[PDB]
């Protein structure tokens, strides 16, 4: 037994048999052998390794393995890490190291100073102090990104250490079991018993963790247990509630004023599964109604302790609501009645509407279909045309950090085969993750890729008119030819300039098993 | 006067007047009223942004300045920063940071810990305490990027810090002149001077600081003072020496054992602007030839401080190699003769062998072309054949990462538009830093993009050889059009498959002003 082998079988017993990775000379000892039982997925930039890896860990509900190349591909990665933070994604990290010898001398792909590298973006990091160390690091590594708050760390490895033996005592750590006792006691499910059913008009708010945790449907038995509007928490990255539903209401905005405005007539939020509150736009005000108290239920104690207003409660989330469901009374109030559907828009004799396009997905698409949006300006224009009745239905970075969307689409398809995945993504976003087309291309993951081309960075356009500002470079992305980029990349490519040739070219991608890109111009004001 | 005007004022006067940057919401604040006369180049993604900036730097001999987006936008350029590190690159990196009194409740496009995000690679870190420290800081970092040992540094500026009013005393700054004092001694100087004399066949290693310092002429001087031998100290990531001076001797390999191999019959090893030594491939022995001394002159403590042998001077290398050729006496020993020219390839008649590629460039390119190479098997070939008879003639990256190449090649073309800019580049590499091409086509800058595509990861398949690994997954990059990727990006694209049609094409490119891509399949 080696190091190697009793790694692998580490792998094995705790299911991380998909290894995403970009390969140098210091991951192929650890890649020799690869077990015809695992699967390597190919990226040509660590970016979209990254992400591919946090499309596959959150779409499948378990960790992710990834295999990057010292300081460098660490590097390239680290943007990705920012969104896989804020996701709660259980990424596995591992980046090969020179030999030991070699290290402090910094010979040539020597990652000095390894464990700083990641930091702030993982919750744990190590380079182990030896070889033998090398199986129990990496058990440690896997135990502390699939525990709650969920979340990437980051593992070096010299390469020297794969081939050495392992040592006595390493048959304890393939079988290790680490579970998360997270109910609440008798005392706390009472208190958020009688505070709920005391109030006059409470609301439900809810963030990504209630999709990552599959409490939707608990989600749904609340609000109608209690006869109360349920809302998305602000910069959504997930969808956790049926977007037809008569409770539903949509993204709540994400503004310390706007927030007090649209809830000002519920005395209780009760806000599950978010951060309170993942503001953006600075919009001084009241943080809460007048009258209003919020009750906060998370998974992650740095939430609950950062947050400026409410009581916390931190611990299981669907064991929570499924003990509060139980535990609440019926209540007589009125239904909520349903937000009406929206209108089609006015033709205006331009390039395609992007409102337009998506009253076609609606149309055209399965209904358990799952949309991966990275497209800045057409978030609000989303959220109200294309329904999302399933659970895992919607992902958008989490951080805002671009390059999401290309690759998470690739990731996440790939976990869930049977679902198909359509990509939303800007002129602007796609260019942050361009080579995951290849991936898809090379491992037939049949991705509907959709480019809206409106040819601007058109979210800063508007932002810098808010600001009054007209003298800010570098927000125009002119000459962008996303056919020939596709067939560059292997991928089927066709572009749709009004509304039935778009309807015609997402009939035939949605009806093929192989991935396509439709360019789609798109007016921009 | 706001803290936005006193921080331009800053960056005119000490010369920083070209931005390299990818925009966002909290940068926005900084970008307004952007003057008339800076120049902003628009990267499609950080890693190329960061890439541009450093050729750009490295190719100008001055800082270079970087805006870049929050967190996601500093974590995209991170990779880039490895390169940066080890090329002594003063790169003054800006990241902008939401509003101060929403960083704690880690508002949408917060930074957490900004300063911890880039190290260990970056010499300074710094978020300002408060806006009126904004134009303090912001001169700290320039001083601190240019100063030997020269690097990248990092400032994040909360956006609602640009408005504010500009400090009481903030008028001293823009001015400020940081000058850095390193003469060698008199002792210092006659140590060197009477060990050289004394030896009875010294040997010359120079690394990436004698072209950074602009002592390639001086290195010239110094070799046929002493009639000695010259090589280039081990993973090279710039040219030194002309390399058909008949005393040029190649680059030594990143080997121990290689290098006391090479330098067997060397009593004394001088080691200049590298550090000792830049090893690569696992390949133990002895580090030195039995009864063999190493001097070593550089620019950083850090290099002087962490060899595992040799007696160190650090210094001004340009000053101490001026000092040092004054002071050597009269040498009577035959000069060195020249290394024989390379042997014809014999071609196998069917795709095109790199070394073939090499000397049709070595027959048409300018005499002081500048060549971006980060093509990793066809190195040993490309030093063989193509000559580099100017200072400032090659960039390779210096940690290794790859995606330095396209973007570097857009910098130094920038930098340098007076000569012609050739980049040398694999299929492999060219993938993560392929929008720098839409850089290119954007604002006219004329690099030859040379694509040299092989299928795969050659490198990877010479390592897993040299590991005794034969079933490593991901070696393979088949299914590439690089002339449809080139065009998409908005560049003129053309495949060349014989010597004939990579000549037409590379003259073609040269005798225009716009940038080209060449396609070039070729033989593993
Ligand atoms: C890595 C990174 N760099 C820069 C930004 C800043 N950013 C925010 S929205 C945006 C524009 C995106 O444009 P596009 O995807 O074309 O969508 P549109 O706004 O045009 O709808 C940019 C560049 C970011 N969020 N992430
Ligand atoms: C960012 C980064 N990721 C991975 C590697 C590992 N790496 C070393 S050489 C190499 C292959 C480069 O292939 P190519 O540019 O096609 O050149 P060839 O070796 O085929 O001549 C790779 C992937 C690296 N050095 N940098
Ligand atoms: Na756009
Ligand atoms: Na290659």
């Amino acid at each position: 037994k080696t190091v190697h082998s009793a790694s692998y079988d580490i792998l094995r017993q705790q299911g991380l048999t998909t290894v995403f990775g970009n390969p140098g000379s210091n991951e192929l000892p650890f890649l020799k052998g690869f077990p015809e039982d695992f699967r390597y997925i190919l990226g040509l930039h660590e970016g979209a390794v990254v992400g591919m890896a946090d499309g596959f860990a959150l779409a499948s509900g378990q960790p992710a393995f990834v295999n990057l190349h010292a300081a460098a591909g660490t590097g390239n990665g680290m943007g990705a890490l920012t969104n896989a933070w804020y996701s709660h994604s259980p990424l596995v990290i591992t980046a090969g190291q020179q030999v030991r010898s070699m290290i402090g001398v910094e010979a040539m792909l020597a990652n000095v100073d390894a464990p700083q590298l990641p930091k702030p973006l993982v919750k744990w990091s190590a380079e182990p102090a030896c070889a033998e160390d090398v199986p129990r690091a990496l058990s440690q590594a896997i135990h502390m990104a699939n525990q709650a708050p969920k979340g990437p760390v980051y593992l070096s490895i010299p390469y020297d250490d794969w081939a050495r033996p392992a040592p006595a005592g390493v048959e304890h750590l393939a079988r290790r079991q680490v579970a998360t006792a997270g109910l609440p006691s008798a005392a706390q499910l009472r208190s958020l018993v009688q505070r709920l059913a005391a109030a006059r008009n409470p609301v439900l708010v809810l963030g990504p963790d209630v999709d990552g945790s599959r409490s939707n449907h608990l989600a749904v038995q609340l609000a109608e247990k209690l006869r109360m509007p349920a809302w998305v928490a602000p910069s959504a990255s997930r969808c956790p509630f049926p977007t037809r539903h008569p409770s539903f209401r949509g993204v709540l905005p994400a503004a310390i004023a706007g927030i007090s405005r649209c809830l000002a007539d519920h005395d209780l939020i009760l806000v599950v599964g978010a951060p309170v509150f993942r503001y953006h736009q600075f919009a001084p005000g009241d943080y809460l109604p007048a009258g209003t108290e919020l009750l906060h239920i998370t998974c992650d104690p740095g939430e609950a302790a950062r947050a400026p207003m409410g009581d916390a409660l931190v611990g299981d989330i669907v064991e929570t609501l499924q003990a509060l469901v139980w535990a609440l009374p019926d209540c007589d109030r009125p239904q909520p009645q349903a937000l009406p559907p929206a209108a089609p828009v006015e033709e205006l004799g331009g390039l395609l509407r992007p409102e337009t396009v998506f009253d076609v997905i609606d149309e055209l698409a399965p209904k358990d279909a799952i949309y991966v949006k990275e497209s800045t300006s057409t978030v609000g224009a989303f959220w109200q045309r294309v329904e999302m009745r399933e659970p895992g239905s919607y992902y958008f970075p989490a951080a805002g950090g671009l390059g999401f969307g290309l690759p998470a689409a690739v990731g996440v398809q790939l976990a869930r085969p049977e679902r198909r995945v359509i990509g939303v993504i800007g002129d602007g976003s796609a260019n942050y993750g361009i080579t995951a087309l290849w991936t898809a291309a090379q491992y037939q993951i049949p991705v509907v890729f959709i480019i809206l081309k409106n040819g601007t960075y058109g979210a800063l356009r508007w932002f810098a008119g808010v600001l009054q500002v007209s003298d800010a470079p570098g927000l125009d992305v002119p000459g962008l030819d996303f056919c020939a980029i596709g067939r560059g990349y292997g991928v089927h490519s066709v572009q749709a300039n009004t509304r039935e040739a778009f309807a015609q070219a997402l009939s035939e991608a949605l009806a093929g098993d192989r991935p396509v890109l439709i360019e789609v111009p798109t007016l921009t004001i």
